[PDB]
Formats: C-alpha cells, sequence, structure tokens
C-alpha cells in the first residue's frame, strides 16, 4: 500500500527535492479544480502557513463520506489511505500530518492522518453553513530532506496560470511566514466582462 510511496517516493512525485515539495501543492489543487470543472467549487485557496505546511481551501461540495460498500470505510478516508485527481495518499504518505475537514449537510466532517497512517475514525466535530473541502498538510522533511521551504513567486506563477487556464475560478494564493506576509488573488472573468 502506501508504505511504497514512503519508501520510493520518486516514483510517485519524480523528485524529493524542491520540485516534489511544490508538486504536493498541485496533487491537491488539481482536486479543487476538477471541482470547480464539475461546476461547484467557486473559489479556491492555497496558503502557505507560518510553519511552511499548506493549507487548500475550496467552496465545492465536499469529498463524500459516506461509507462504500466494496471498503466498509467512508469515501474521504480511502482518498486518503489508498493508493490509485488520484494523488491525495500520495500527499498524506508523504506529510508527518494530513487533516482533512469536509463541509457537508450542515456539519463538519474531521479526519487526521500521520505519515499517511489513521489517526481515528471520521468524526463530526462541528456544525456549518458552508459546504467544500479544506485539506492541510506538513511535508515531511524525513522525505524531503533538501528543503522543506515554499517558494511563494513558485506556487503564485502557477496559480495565476492556473485562473487563466479556469477562466472564472476565484483563486488566491496566501504567504502567512513572519515577515513576508502576502496574498494575491487571481480572477479572470467569463462571458459577463
Ligand atoms: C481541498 C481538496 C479537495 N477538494 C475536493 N472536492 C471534491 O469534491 C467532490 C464532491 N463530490 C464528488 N466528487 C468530488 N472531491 C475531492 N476528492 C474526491 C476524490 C477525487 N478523485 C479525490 C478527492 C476533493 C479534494 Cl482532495
Amino acid at each position: 500500500g502506501l508504505e511504497a510511496v514512503r519508501k520510493r517516493p520518486g516514483m510517485y512525485i519524480g523528485s524529493t527535492s524542491g520540485e516534489g515539495l511544490h508538486h504536493l501543492v498541485w496533487e491537491i489543487v488539481d482536486n479543487s479544480i476538477d471541482e470547480a470543472l464539475a461546476g461547484f467549487a467557486k473559489s479556491i485557496q492555497v496558503i502557505i502557513e507560518p510553519d511552511d505546511s499548506i493549507t487548500v481551501i475550496d467552496d465545492g461540495r465536499g469529498i463524500p463520506v459516506g461509507i462504500q460498500a466494496k471498503t466498509g470505510r467512508p469515501a474521504v478516508e480511502t482518498v486518503f489511505t489508498v493508493l490509485h485527481g488520484v494523488g491525495s495518499s500520495v500527499v498524506n504518505a508523504l506529510s508527518t500530518s494530513l487533516d482533512v475537514r469536509v463541509y457537508k449537510d450542515g456539519k463538519v466532517y474531521y479526519q487526521e492522518y500521520r505519515r499517511g497512517a489513521v489517526v481515528d475514525d471520521l468524526k463530526v466535530i462541528e456544525e456549518t453553513d458552508r459546504h467544500g473541502t479544506t485539506v492541510h498538510f506538513i511535508p515531511d522533511p524525513e522525505i524531503f530532506t533538501e528543503t522543506t521551504v515554499y517558494d511563494f513567486d513558485k506556487l503564485a506563477t502557477r496559480v495565476r496560470e492556473l485562473a487563466f487556464l479556469n477562466r472564472g475560478l476565484h483563486i488566491s494564493i496566501e504567504d502567512r511566514r513572519e515577515g513576508q506576509e502576502d496574498k494575491k488573488e487571481y480572477h479572470y472573468e467569463g462571458l459577463e466582462h
């Protein structure tokens, strides 16, 4: 299973250098983009947290949380724990920690993983009026031995390209790191222009 990803990350993310570090972001963001393509997500936020961890927030439908017949597990758990827009489990495997919050049907469903391994069963932690998925992950320095430090400009450049290629999408990139806080928001207009 996912243990293979931790032992041979080069086969799954191409490189364990800074390039691989940044690749993790796109492996999550691509799923939010897919949900925008499906017609449900309108806005995506990418956040570099103060500790070089990453948060991706969308306002789509939220990852399905119902038990699947084949696995006996919630769909969202399988997304992050089973090797397969199929890279979520790879990001999980290569992170010290990943937490997912699914905002759906007035409830917040929460699960966390540590180096790919489930901490506890999916749980409702809050009520909510919004919908969407929030994924937060801390890249594992055991994997990313060269660097775990994010390049804001590199991320922003691709975020801008993604906004353009997905005309109509609102997508932002934010840096919350000490002494360099910044935010750039992108939105290319559709027929309303
Ligand atoms: C914040 C990141 C995000 N947003 C996401 N938003 C959705 O939205 C839906 C909701 N309902 C059905 N399909 C996708 N799905 C997701 N997944 C379902 C399955 C894709 N192949 C994996 C990840 C995700 C993911 Cl991962």
